[PDB]
């Protein structure tokens, strides 16, 4: 039968690319565990067996840093053995963890390893599943690291002068017989007098070649001599001894297997047969420890005989498969090489190779090992009250360095000699925000008296946070990630001006409480009701970026699902100017002016900045507008510096390298570096060499046609000293938005770069002087952000490009759309209306469905409200203009109108009933099909064909089907209105709609309504006779008809209004009454019916129907029920019983009296919404005639009409009344429109709360 | 469960019980007679969920199920309640359409 061969290679392989592949896999738990544990064990072992100087150079915290330091020549040759074994085992683990294949088994597998590739073979052969292989593989990696240390020691014991001579200890010589090579070695060593320990030896004996190992000096002298010139040679870059039984001994292996006891040697027996690379035979079955010892003996004590392997492997299978069915192909699984040899030696029989990754996808990577999506942003910057103005200022390369105005403080009042007194300034520059006093306290539930005592930074942070929340379409408690208890606030602030100390004009009890320093995030938590973790950070000049790091850490740990990371910097008290302007740290000139031969300092600036961060999975599920993705945050300290102030090049290099190692990206994947650009003459020099060392190390470096640009927002707005990190992140996100690298304003056109950067261009590192196109392509654009502080802390943030998801374009079936606006006052209502109107005029091509989705489902709805419906953006624009002109929302609302559900009788049936809602909302369709199945399980025929098929009207339809169709349609409509959030306050049904009213009131369950209606209809069909009675609609008061009814034996069926009554009786009596009152001028309508309820025709079924109704459960009403039978209200448990339901079908429907009594009792006023549920509005006329024209009746369905005008009028009226709609369920079945449109920001009702 | 007993949001009482020493056919006949005599709607009838060899399990709405057991001709049998409060194992209440709705958000190519 077929078998599989697993092959493992030696150290000669190229493992760095493959190992880099393993470190990037994402949905493999065992592989991640294997990498973590292998690094842990090697980290433990390398302290014991390394000297102090060599350990400090090679010390690593993670496997990615180990792989980095290996390629930099900071490790030793001992690490190569460990890393190659680790790569082989990780490759096996990934191959079998991604395909989901059955683990290799003893009876269908073989394992073979070459020249230290046998350790992984032993580990794999001693396992039954991938769970048992994890600890064994970690132990094997430890043993492989110990094998490398033993060979390094022997290398130094033979050639102590070869600490630098890591030259090839081996070479390949072609066309040389082993015996001739042996004799030549002997003669050369005898003639040249070489010590016995330096003699060459043959490591490997292949068929067309042999490998010669030895000390580089003697080996090269032996090869570089006559009698070997004919042979072609190739050095092998390995620099360790091996395969020499004259140098190693069993006692060397015993030292390797020292820290590896397992209580039973057979704790791990062997399963898969094992083949030796020095014999070509199957090794006798043993346990793990006895097989590792064999592997090390073969590696260090014996010659690797590849010719014997090639001869014996074919014979091994031939002796086995011959006893089996037949010799069949061989799957060959490889890790480094030696496949290509096997199919050639095998083409005599059997061979194949492998590949695969075919298990179902999973849930996205967890809280860790996952990217963080920035979904919105906001802030305030100098001369930029928005992020749009900030970009417009970046684009042209403006600097806004400016002196203090009289608004904050007048320098002329400070005119005085050298400031040796208190509160004496020494510098005059500074970039303040003119718009600092503006606030809207009422939006945040704050008294206008309390507002002046608040810290301005706090108020601007509040408004910016709301703006960022608006820009992401984030509504708390609407998605799993936006539950109020899963939202944290992470603020970074270092200097608080006039927040806790200065105030003297006014003091109250609520002065220090509420604003100490922890009340910025605390007040954000309280005002927005965020009940997750809350922190503040002081890292002075990297407070905001370190706070973003803390927020990312909380998101990676799982402490929150959404993070609000920001920062503020205020200079309201200019006292800080004096302190810094003593060591020349501050500047007596303009803006920061980053790296150049002109730098003299930096200018302080104020600002605010907010970003909302989620995990990428949560933002993808919420349909949020991702701005960018965070890949890694890193922080360290430049503690090993001459002073805290002095920056250290090594520390910054280490931080940037750590970020790069974590992300797994090459330095050539980065197109922009956002530098800290402190502005000091020497400060920027250190950062530039750090950047070049990390990113553009040399000329002709990997930079060939991929330029790197550098710059900093400190050139445009100054040094934020706490908002620098958020400012830089916001700048970088707005570069991806506009696909443009802004010009750099640090260097004047007539100036020159600093002489310490002589050949920036030669390295392919440029500084934009004009806006540069930065197009968005299929390859994401990566940016590195840097932040430093004079406290010594360094933060580095790597930001990627957001992906392109699908945005499923598809036409929306709706013909019109609703656009909703709201505000907490009238001024804001007018402002928001004007802003949306201007926006739509400026962008006439916007999507209307997505506009509706954004305005309704992705917004919070305040007191004042407005709605508009249009078929296109132009119609909506006209209607918005009319709303602006007429007011429409500027006046306070009131009274929250009551909602009455009215259910129509049985004269409203028609084919294709409610088919438009059935085709619009899957929930309605599911409910209707559920009710049809429920009726079928009750013993009644299916009625669903009434509401879908257009064939057949009354010919093939019995009363049961049409009555059940009407009733179940009304119940489904009730469920649909309940989903949208519409809760009735009272119910009323006419004749057959009474049951739906009871269902809506909570009295009956769905089965009890179906049961009662169907049983009543079946009794009617069975007992009564069709066509005996008739109904007569008469335009006369029921009192005036007493004589005509008391003489012709008729009866009053329904009293539908003050002058509308329906009479019932036999056909002869009905005709006689019609003739009699026709001659009197009365207008009558004759209705022919097969069965006449509320007449004498239903007497026989009364007793039977009352007995059946005993089985139904009548519960306590949950809401008022208007009873046309009792002509009063029902609000107790015992009123509705089987006796009530029996009388209802026989006595008169006094709809007029029920409505009149409800009006008198004050239960329904004229300003209440009467939502008419049913196939056709008939109680609307009753309500209009009985109560008046001042009551609004809202139909649902109609025979030949579109639902959307009617459905949207209900939602609009309820929404404008003051009630809350479940807008997410109104938009749910239309995925095309579920995209957030970038609309204007909130129309803040701003006022100047400036304190003198 | 809510479609049959909307007044059983609080009545999460045992929708099932175990009755020992009752033949399935005798239980079926007694259920039929009780339902015919007491005029119970077709959706509230008891049904046998499980048929072991020594016992059977009777499922139904708690109100009708307890009234059926709490009557003569079943006093002899020892009964215990199963604290489960959901319907199941009833082809007269569920249908292939319910299963199709269940397997909605589960396509594999």
């Amino acid at each position: 039968q077929s078998r599989q061969l697993f092959l493992f290679g030696d150290q000669t392989a190229d493992f760095v690319p493959k190992l880099r592949s393993l470190l990037s896999v994402q949905d493999s738990p065992i592989l991640a565990a294997f990498l973590d544990q292998s690094h842990y064990v090697v980290r433990a072992q390398m302290l014991q067996s390394m000297n102090t100087v060599d350990h400090k150079l090679a010390r690593t915290a993670d496997l990615r840093q180990m792989v980095q330091k290996y390629v930099d020549g900071k490790l030793t040759p001992a690490f190569r053995t460990a890393l190659v074994c680790l790569c082989q085992l990780g490759c096996f683990i990934r191959e079998y963890e991604e395909s989901g294949n059955m683990y290799p088994q003893p009876s269908d597998s073989y394992v073979l390893g070459f020249c230290m590739g046998s350790l992984a073979a032993v580990a794999v052969s001693c396992s039954r599943s991938l769970s048992e292989l994890l600890p064994i593989a970690v132990q094997t990696v430890l043993i492989a690291f110990r094998l490398g240390l033993c060979a390094l020691e022997m290398r130094d014991r033979v050639d102590g002068c070869s600490d630098d001579r890591g030259d090839p200890w081996s070479t390949i010589v072609w066309g040389l017989d082993p015996q001739q090579a042996r004799d030549q070695i002997e003669v050369f060593c005898r003639t040249t007098n070489v010590p016995q320990t330096r003699r060459p030896w043959i490591s490997c004996i292949s068929k067309n070649a042999i490998t010669l190992s030895g000390s580089p000096s003697t080996l090269r002298a032996f090869c570089a001599m006559p009698q070997m010139a004919q042979h072609r040679t190739a050095p092998i870059p390995i620099c360790l001894p091996a395969h020499n039984g004259a140098l190693f001994t069993q006692a060397d292996i015993t030292t390797i297997l020292d820290t590896t006891p397992t209580t039973p040697w057979e704790q791990l027996p062997g399963q898969i047969p094992y083949i030796s690379h020095v014999t070509g035979n199957v090794v006798q079955t043993s346990n793990y420890r006895d097989l590792i010892e064999v592997a090390l003996s073969e590696t260090l004590l014996e010659q690797v005989r590849l010719d014997l392997v090639e001869t014996g492997l074919p014979r091994l299978l031939q002796s086995r498969q011959v006893k089996s069915v037949t010799i069949v192909p061989f799957l060959t699984r490889m890790n480094e090489t030696m496949s290509n040899i096997l199919p050639d030696s095998f083409i005599s029989t059997e061979t194949r190779t492998d590949t695969g990754r075919a298990i179902p996808a999973s849930g996205r990577p967890g809280a860790g090992k996952c990217k963080l999506a920035i979904v919105s942003m906001s802030g305030r910057f100098p001369e930029s009250p928005t992020t749009e103005s900030f970009w417009d200022l970046l684009y042209k390369g403006l600097d806004v360095c400016k002196e203090v105005p009289r608004r904050r403080w007048d320098i002329n009042t400070h005119v005085d000699p050298s400031g040796k007194a208190r509160n004496k300034g020494a510098t005059k520059w500074g970039c303040w925000l003119d718009f600092s006093g503006d606030f809207d306290p009422r939006f945040f539930g704050i008294s206008p008296k309390e507002a002046p005592q608040m810290d301005p930074a706090q108020r601007m942070a509040l408004m910016s946070t709301y703006e960022a929340m608006e820009r992401a379409g984030l509504v708390p408690d609407t998605t799993p990630s936006t539950q109020r208890d899963r939202i944290g606030v992470f603020h970074g602030v270092t200097s608080n001006d006039w927040m806790e100390t200065n105030t003297a004009q006014n003091i109250d009890t609520y002065f220090i409480t509420g604003g100490n320093r922890g009340f910025i995030p605390g007040r954000i938590n309280f005002c927005f009701e965020f009940a997750g973790p809350s922190y503040t950070n002081d890292t002075a000049c990297s407070s905001s970026l370190a706070a973003i790091h803390l927020a990312c850490n909380s998101l990676w740990r799982g402490d929150c699902d959404t993070a609000v990371a920001g920062g503020t910097n205020m200079i309201y008290t200019p006292d800080g100017h004096t302190g810094l302007d003593k060591g020349f740290f501050l500047s007596r000139t303009g803006n920061c002016k980053p790296y150049d031969d002109k730098a003299d300092g930096y200018c302080r600036a104020e600002g605010v900045g907010t970003v909302f961060i989620k995990r990428l999975e949560d933002a993808l599920a919420d349909n949020d507008p991702i701005l960018g993705v965070i890949l890694d945050a890193k922080t360290n300290h430049s503690a090993m510096s001459e002073s805290m102030t002095r920056p250290h090049v090594g520390a910054q290099i280490d931080n940037m390298t750590a970020a790069l190692n974590t992300t797994g990206l090459h330095p050539n994947d980065f197109s922009y570096i956002e530098m800290h650009g402190t502005g000091t003459q020497v400060g920027d020099a250190v950062e530039m060499e750090s950047v070049l060392s990390v990113f553009a190390p040399s000329e002709t470096a990997r930079k060939a046609d991929q330029p790197l640009f550098v710059g900093s927002a400190k050139a445009n707005v100054g040094h934020g000293e706490g908002v620098s990190g958020v400012t830089s992140l916001i700048k970088v996100l707005m570069m991806m938005q506009h696909d443009t690298i802004p010009p750099h304003c640090g260097i004047k056109p007539g100036s020159k770069i600093n002489r310490n950067f002589p050949d920036l261009g030669a390295r392919n590192v440029h500084i934009a002087f004009e806006p540069k196109p930065w197009p968005r392509t299929h390859t994401p654009r990566r940016v590195l952000i840097n932040n430093f502080s004079a406290a010594g802390g360094n933060t580095a943030l790597i930001v990627e490009d957001a992906p392109e998801r699908h945005w499923p374009t598809e036409k929306d079936p709706r013909s019109s759309h609703i656009v909703a606006l709201s505000a907490h006052v009238g001024a804001s209502m007018k402002t928001n209306l004007e802003r949306l109107h201007q926006y739509l005029l400026k962008n006439p091509h916007t999507d209307l469905a997505q506009l509706s989705y954004t305005t309704t489902a992705r917004r919070w709805h305040y007191l004042h409200r407005v709605s508009v419906t249009g078929a296109s953006v132009e119609e909506v624009t006209r209607k918005l203009e009319m709303a602006i002109q007429n007011g429409d929302g500027v006046s306070r609302p009131k009274s929250k109108p009551k909602i009455l559900f009215a259910f129509t009788g049985q004269g409203s049936q028609y084919a294709t009933m409610g088919k438009q809602v059935y085709d619009a909302y899957p929930s309605f369709r599911e409910d209707l099909e559920k009710f049809d199945r429920l009726a079928q399980s009750h013993g009644f025929p299916s009625f669903l064909h009434v509401c879908t098929s257009p064939k057949g009207d009354v010919e093939e339809m019995a009363p049961v089907v049409v009555q059940l169709a009407i009733t179940c349609l009304q119940m489904a409509l009730t469920n649909l209105m309940t989903s949208f959030g519409i809760r009735p306050d009272v119910t009323v049904g006419h004749s057959l709609g009474e049951f739906a009213a009871l269902y809506a009131a909570g009295v009956l369950s769905a089965s009890d309504v179906v049961y009662l209606v169907g049983q009543r209809a079946e009794l009617l069909q069975e007992r009564c006779q069709r066509g005996t009675h008739a109904m007569l609609a008469v335009k006369a008061t029921p009192e005036a008809l007493s004589q005509w009814i008391q003489d012709h034996d008729c009866e009053v069926a329904c009293i539908n209004g003050p002058e509308d009554t329906v009479l019932s009786g036999t056909t002869k009596n009905v005709a006689e009454v019609q003739r009699a009152m026709t001659d009197n001028g009365i207008k009558c309508t004759l209705l022919k019916l097969p069965f006449a309820f509320h007449s004498a025709q239903v007497q026989p079924i009364l007793d039977d129907f009352e007995a059946l109704a005993q089985g139904a459960t009548f519960a306590k009403p949950q809401l008022l029920i208007l009873s046309p039978l009792l002509r009063t209200e029902i609000h107790e448990q015992g009123v509705v019983t089987p006796s009530y339901v029996a009388q209802h079908c026989r006595h008169t429907v006094d709809m007029a009296q029920a409505l009149r009594s409800a009006r008198e009792k004050g239960l329904i006023d004229d300003k209440t919404l009467v939502i008419e549920l049913g196939p056709k509005p008939l109680i609307s006329g009753m309500v209009k005639m009985t109560l008046g024209d001042k009551i609004s009746t809202l139909p649902t369905l109609a025979p030949n009409k579109a639902i959307w005008p009617s459905l949207q009028k209900i939602l609009t009226s309820v929404y404008t009344g003051g009630w809350d709609i479940n807008w997410k369920k109104y938009h749910a079945p239309f995925a095309s429109s579920q995209k957030v449109v970038d609309l204007p920001s909130y129309g803040w009702d701003l006022k100047d709360y400036y304190i003198p």
